């Protein structure tokens, strides 16, 4: 494969028990990946693996409101590797997004944007070959 950046519409927004699955492969020498769950111009949930921030690998999560980034939430557990295939699963739960990578729980992100049914796009960006992006209800 899909063209990156990729826009996946989420019809009617998100809702608890919606599971979003992203399959791809990290490029060689990757620097960054981003998933952006968007409410119009706002980013309800930005999930941003950084492969070289001051020579460290870190996951940064944040929200962008009225074009302003908020307070970052950081996770140093880092399950991605340059050149390797991955699966990201984002399960919407009542009070947070729950993220697993390669079937292992990674992090939760509490809902800052609370109009879940207005979070109606997922952008997928950065240093990946994107194989598929889809959603289902569990
Ligand atoms: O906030 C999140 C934002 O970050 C900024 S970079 C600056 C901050 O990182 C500053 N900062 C440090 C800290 C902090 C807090 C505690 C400890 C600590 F060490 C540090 N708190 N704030 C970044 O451009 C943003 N962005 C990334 C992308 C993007 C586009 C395409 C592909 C892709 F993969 C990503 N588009 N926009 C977005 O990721």
């Amino acid at each position: 494969p899909l063209i990156v950046p990729y826009n996946l519409p989420l019809p009617g927004g998100v809702v608890p028990r919606m599971l979003i699955t992203i399959l791809g492969t990290v490029k060689p020498n990757a620097n960054r990946i981003a998933l952006d769950f968007q409410r119009g111009n706002d980013v309800a949930f930005h999930f941003n693996p950084r492969f070289n921030e001051n020579n460290r690998r870190v996951i940064v999560c944040n929200t962008k409101l009225d074009n302003n980034w908020g307070r970052e939430e950081r996770q140093s557990v880092f399950p991605f590797e340059s050149g390797k295939p991955f699966k990201i699963q984002v399960l919407v739960e009542p009070d947070h997004f729950k993220v697993a990578v390669n079937d292992a729980h990674l992090l939760q992100y509490n809902h800052r944007v609370k109009k879940l049914n207005e979070i109606s796009k997922l952008g997928i960006s950065g240093d990946i070959d994107l194989t598929s992006a889809s959603y289902t209800m569990i």
